[PDB]
């Protein structure tokens, strides 16, 4: 929610951006919110290229502080989505708490955050695209049976409609965005909605026209701003902005962590099953993607 | 406990038997007994060689009936132990659990069981032993610092506790319980798993005349009587004297997993167990010929 | 191990400070001995020149209580790198026996210890250089042949029943805290420990010089923290506020190296158990570390 403690740190290569999702509604945020997305994007590195990687919110974690350490041996015993909770508890620190974790697991170093919500998310697109986004919609198996559409929730209205998206290019305005982005009910699972996630990040940022249009003055930016938190000065968006945005035109270098089936099922200290992964491996993928860029 | 279902298995190479200590008295409740050691022995291998593998007890496993299946996904999320506990509640199938958990999990095919509870193991000793088997006793470290000695709990007892220095000496029943027991060092379980095959190596290759099982002996009666075994006498006859020399050729051993080879998991009860890379160690068994899978 | 007595003396010229890598592998399947590396260096003497001085673990010494003592003749009959462990087993003495064997073979006297054991240093160098040491490696021949190459057993990731290796190709690189650990153990070349204690010696002083802002470093930093949390030390904290960037600087000016015993400058003979160690002419090497500044005595 709006405000948020950050002691954001510097990487070798680029910038790291801290990217999330939240399920609130405009105007209610900290203790009654919980994290849909969890997102690192890396802008302005040497190779020209930007990376977007998704982590899985049931990856297993360490949480100092909240987690056991058994000998000497920390225990990743708490869900990643955890952490947001337990920073909006403490007081303003969910970005902040994710940060930490994200460091303390995978040795990222992350300087920014933004955190839109889902009724925010839907407004501002609908702002920004009054044609809608253009999205090629696309779902995985159900038991080995490809899908042609996909039944979700319609949650931005409350007493419990549910909407059909079908699979294919098509415009969506901000709801079916956000519905589209949300859908996790196929053989994918959270893994496939990373993807849908990650596709619409990538389609808002190539669609937008006008792009030095924004920064020069205009009120359809400035709405979405307020319904924004982040700490991302405003002169970084000057002097990177039209980069990101043509950068998105060339496409973004995209991972999940951990890739689907890369992990082995375990409960968590709450009796929740999350994923246990091998955070070394995942770290040394994130260095070669030049995220964190260390040790060779 | 002293009945017990079994459905043996052959496997390509020697013979492998099931192996487990339990805590029980001398005549008592199996359904409240624990297992203190798993092992698998394989004997009359091409090779002249014994095996002998440890199962860690902490082993996280799929104990079917018992355990989860997520997405067609099996889950290791009971502990090995554990297996004994659900087959002796269920009535006389605790070695039968053990069995075919040791088969879905490591795929390993086990003919013969033999159980012993720890009084058992020090009256047999004692009695089959009058000046004490031979062992040298060695501890890992503690907190970094080299041990000399070992304070073990005198269970038989129980509760006083023992001193064991470090060296070549001998031990009585009791002693040699205590010691296969002990456990509080930096290699905990792992350790002990290696000072049980170290005892269970010691006793063959220190049995003196093997010829009393041919003659008869009251001693081997009063072991047989307080043991649990579905080991064929012929087959005793036939392979005892086989299996007594492959001792003094050295036995191959492994504990599963090898210390530090694991990651700490919740079992369905919350407790911490050791999740294993199966099919590695899987692997390691074939290497060893007890499963001769390639 | 953590917790160490330590009973240091003070020497005329400079400060000597006995450093050890001890092998902690929990394995004991992973262990021989457990003393890896035996340094003195020796800070702050008159000749403004750091000095750093190996001991073979090898060396045979008379360690009091322990060696015998034929004809009211002392026997230098057990290995230097037995006199931690026989500290160790008498409760926490390890360094203090260390210190006590060095001060009766060698008469140095030393003021302060640091141990690291191997996970430790690997971990705090991955910690403290996110892109390695950098290393020009070297390694002598193997039967007169050259090597361009190093197979190293890769001793962090053993069990009792594996043992990975990793292949360090000759000249300079970057090392992360594995690879350089590895690199400072390697000893099967025709130079064997000798040539090891001159590694372990190249990579302390690579690791001196190639660290940055030291201003940072003692005034705060959290890395640093994680480090000491990692290392056994008696070095007062002021005393690194007061002579810490002297060391590292004059690390910059280069160390005056020693290995004792010298290459070849042994006889080879049994230990009390029947192991091979390194009989050496102590008194010669006395007056070596004299000239020195080690112990500046008559």
């Amino acid at each position: 929610g709006q405000v948020e403690v950050f002691n954001g740190q510097d990487t070798r290569d680029g910038v790291n951006i801290l990217i999330m999702g939240t399920d609130g509604r405009i105007g209610q945020n900290s203790v009654e919110t919980r994290t849909d997305s969890i997102m690192v994007l890396n802008v302005g590195g040497s190779d020209k290229k930007m990376k977007l990687v998704s982590f899985m919110r049931d990856n297993l974690v360490y949480i100092d502080g909240y987690s056991q350490v058994i000998n000497g041996r920390k225990q990743t015993d708490n869900k990643l989505n955890v952490a947001y909770e337990l920073g909006e508890q403490e007081g303003q620190k969910g970005a902040e708490m994710v940060r930490q974790v994200l460091k303390d697991n995978f040795d990222l170093d992350i300087k920014y955050y933004a955190l839109v919500d889902f009724q925010a998310f839907a407004t501002a697109i609908d702002t920004l695209f009054p044609d809608g986004v253009t999205i090629d919609a696309q779902f995985s198996t159900l038991n080995g049976r490809p899908l042609t559409e996909a039944t979700v929730g319609d949650d931005l209205y409350a007493e419990s409609p549910t909407q059909t998206i079908k699979v294919g290019k098509q415009q969506m305005n901000g709801s079916t965005l956000l519905n589209y982005a949300r859908f996790r009910d196929d053989d994918e699972a959270d893994y496939g909605r990373t993807k849908r996630q990650q596709q619409v990040l990538t389609a808002i940022l190539e669609q937008i026209k006008d792009p030095t249009k924004l920064f020069t003055g205009s009120e359809a930016l400035g709405k979405v701003f307020a319904m924004t938190s982040t700490n991302v000065p405003y002169t970084f968006l000057l002097t990177n902005g039209l980069s990101v945005l043509d950068g998105a035109k060339n496409g973004i270098e995209k991972l999940t962590i951990p890739e689907l089936g890369d992990w082995v099922d375990a409960y968590d200290v709450y009796g929740g099953l999350g994923l246990l992964v091998d955070q070394n491996k995942y770290q040394t993928k994130l260095a070669q993607m030049g995220l964190r860029a260390a040790a060779l």
